[PDB]
């Protein structure tokens, strides 16, 4: 199931306060971070941990509905955090489902690379355009710019 979509981005923030923010608390973060269009996150499947079906509910203008995340692990020791993308806008009968899986990396001069890698299983005979890839890396590199600077400029921000 390829598409690719590799996405990287830096806060000044070390790993350890931005893997709360990007794993643990994401549903309080999320809404801080794309406020553009994002409202609310779901228990709708969960007991918190993975397994948890976290359904996201986009503004009143109507261009979404929701979109609905499962986490599938969260390892703090390992230092990454997996989950799926199942429904709603963004599998818009284009997709069948995404594997998100990110990693919180030391960048060498400053601080940390929040960054994820994640696999478009595209539904039937739907390929995914590359222009939509790229500013699909632009929306996704910006809510990891906006918890750059909100995990940092905040910075009580997952404390």
């Amino acid at each position: 199931g390829v598409f690719t979509y590799e996405s990287e981005f830096t806060s000044e923030i070390p790993p350890p306060r931005l893997f709360k923010a990007f794993v643990l608390d994401a549903d309080n973060l999320v809404p801080k971070i794309a406020p553009q269009a994002i409202k609310h996150s779901e228990i709708l499947e969960g007991d918190g941990g993975p397994g948890t079906i976290k359904k996201i509910t986009f503004g009143e203008g109507s261009q979404y509905g929701y979109v609905k995340h499962k986490i599938d692990s969260i390892d703090k020791e390992n230092h990454s955090y997996s989950y799926t993308l199942i429904e709603g806008d963004a599998l818009g009968d284009n997709l069948e489902k995404i594997s998100y899986e990110t990693k919180l990396v030391a960048s060498p001069s400053g601080g940390s690379i929040i960054k994820s890698t994640s696999h478009y299983h595209t539904k039937g005979d739907v390929e995914i355009k590359e222009e939509h890839v790229k500013a699909g890396k632009e929306k996704a590199s910006n809510l990891f710019k906006l918890i750059e600077t909100y995990l940092k400029g905040h910075p009580d921000a997952y404390n």
